[PDB]
This record gives structure tokens, C-alpha cells and sequence, in this order.
């Protein structure tokens, strides 16, 4: 039985529900419905639980970028506890640095590959751009939440991404990228 | 003037309030704490604010040639101030971000309204690429700042803030402005420093009016 699955989906839901701080291993157990000992060779402290939550979910390679971005929006917009938990921990006022750097690094690795394929406009700081993509996502995601409770998330995230790519992708490539809901739902139905 | 004396006490209330929110966030900030730090009476703070919520909202909204240079100015300015630890900006940024029943929606509608309004003005003046949804553009801009701000804090401690805001904003504007206008805009730290020096001058620390001090 893979019940380390079961744990983290309670860990996340709870972290999502209260903060890092008001979350207790005790509440995790009570919710995971799992064993006291089970938890402990798996993860040590509450700290480790959170870290798992932050980094977990984390042709044309620019399409992959898009696809991962829209995937986040999808899970997020449908209360995927895993993702909501990582979003709640990412933001609120625990080491936040190391999961964010790995998030950005994931972006840098994908841009590097697209560079080597000629997909990007010359002179781009591949580090700076990775940071914009994650930020653009993070900003739209917060606003959409405040302004409409995530109802417009998809649209807002897509907007933000589409608009940014205009200065990142070479024309011949920009016009071939697919930001459609059709695709994005396909990619989501995929990873379940 | 009864009126000028009142207006000064109110600045003091808003600034003490931004500092305390910055520090403990919304739920945990009491009025009692703000009174203690501003040194003003209950009566004065009650005369100026309906409630703790309204005062949080006042903190959230207190910051409100080529019109698009106006949007740039305002944007780089927030980042300068935030980078300088200016308490007003510190407080709005903390109040925005956290998840206590304070409506953050209305004040955010106002920020977004603001960008929308100046965008209508840019458009009428032929500065925009055609057929943009202005409301969606205002939403990207504010989102871009918020997003850049959050990351910059997590990753450096607002060290790189002014860089990262300017990047996000340059990219964003390149997809919004007509290119003849994009060449005439000024994303330089140079302009941004000038603007900030000007502003720091309008905003010396408020002291309250004597008639509203706690005794």
C-alpha cells in the first residue's frame, strides 16, 4: 500500500487550511487517518512535511513550459490539495528559499534547452526570464484569488504567460504555440 | 485650522497603522496597538476610522507626457519605497498577500481601476497596440508587480527588487505599447531614483496635531 500518498494529501489540505504555523503533526494524523509510527521513518519534523508539499508537483520546448504552467493553473483551479498547500506555504509571511530556487531552476533548465533549439530571442538572461515566468504565474494567481476566488485563474494565468512569451519567443515560434483550454485540459486529464 | 490639524493626525494614524500591520498582519493587529504606537487618543482614531477593516483598507489604497510613462513611474516608485522599507508600502504589501474577514477585494478593485483608467487615457492618445482588453491589461500589470515583489522577497530579501520589477514591467509593456512609444519610455534606475527622491520629500514622518495626543 502506498499510503505516503495519503499522508501528504492530508498534510497539504491542512497546511492549505491553516498556516504552516497552526498546522500540527497531530492534526495531520487525525486527518490522514494513518498510523502514528508510519509517518516517522517517512518524515522527521513538521518542517519536512512542508518541504515535500512545496516541491512535490514541481516537441517545441516552449510548449512544455506553457503546458507545465497551465497544468499548475488547472490543479490550482480545481482545489488539488497538493498544489493549494504549496501555494499557501509559498506565499504567507521554514525555508521558503530552497523550494523556490528549485522552482526557478526547473524553469532555467527548460529555457536552456529551448535556447539550444534556437527558440528564444537573442540576448535573454535565461535566469531572469525563468524568474518572470514563475512570478507572472504567482502574481496572476494571487489576484485571481482575491478578485474572483480563482474563477478566472485559467484566463488570467494564460494571459500573463501569452503576453510574456511575446518578448521571449522568436516570432516564427511564438505564432505556433498553443495556449488553448482544449490542450491544457488534455494535459491535465493526462497527469491523473 | 481645525481642518489641517485633523488631516495631520490622520496621516499619523495611517502610518502607525501601516507599521503595525506590516509587523503582525491583519487579524493580530489591534487598534490598541496602533494607539499605543501613534500616541493618539481613542477619540481621534474613532473620529477618523469606522473600524480596523477600514483602516486596513486606507493603508491598502494610500498610494493612489506619455501616459504610459506615468504607469512606469508609479510602478518603479512602489518598488523603490518598498525596497527602502517605507512603512506605508510595507503595510499594503503585507495586507495584500496574506490569505480574518477583511475585504481585500474592494481596495484591489481600486488599484486595478487606477491602471484601467490611465490605460483608457493611453489608448485615446494612441499609445496602445489595438484591440486590447484594458481591464485584462491592468490586471497583468498589477499581477506582475505583485508577483515580482513576492519572489524577490523570498529569494533575496528585496535586494534585487527594483531590477525584478523593472524586468517584468519592461516585458509586459513591450506587448502593450506601440513600438514608436516603447522606444520613448524610460525604464532606467536613473529616472526611478529621481522620482523616489522627489517623493521621499512629500512624505516626512507625520507627527500628530497636539490636540489629539494621549495624556
Amino acid at each position: 500500500a502506498q499510503t505516503r500518498r495519503t499522508i501528504v494529501a492530508a498534510a497539504a489540505a491542512v497546511f492549505d487550511e491553516l498556516g504552516y504555523e497552526a498546522t500540527t503533526i497531530a492534526e495531520i494524523l487525525k486527518r490522514s487517518g494513518v498510523t502514528k509510527g508510519a509517518l516517522y521513518f517517512h518524515f522527521t519534523s513538521k518542517e519536512q512535511l512542508a518541504q515535500e508539499v512545496l516541491t512535490s508537483q514541481l516537441r517545441l520546448v516552449l510548449q512544455q513550459i506553457i503546458d507545465e504552467t497551465l497544468l499548475l493553473a488547472q490543479l490550482l483551479s480545481k482545489g488539488d490539495p497538493l498544489v493549494r498547500g504549496s501555494v499557501r506555504l509559498t506565499v504567507e509571511p521554514l525555508d521558503r528559499r530552497a523550494p523556490m530556487q528549485e522552482w526557478i531552476g526547473h524553469g532555467r533548465d527548460l529555457l536552456r534547452r529551448a535556447e539550444a533549439g534556437g527558440e528564444l530571442l537573442p540576448r535573454l538572461d535565461v535566469d531572469a526570464v525563468a524568474r518572470m515566468l514563475v512570478g507572472g504565474f504567482t502574481g496572476a494567481q494571487i489576484l485571481s484569488n482575491i478578485l474572483t476566488g480563482h474563477a478566472d485563474l485559467l484566463e488570467r494565468v494564460t494571459d500573463m504567460h501569452r503576453h510574456l512569451m511575446t518578448s521571449v519567443a522568436v516570432p516564427a515560434v511564438l505564432v505556433r504555440l498553443d495556449f488553448s483550454a482544449e490542450r491544457s485540459i488534455t494535459v491535465y486529464d493526462e497527469a491523473m
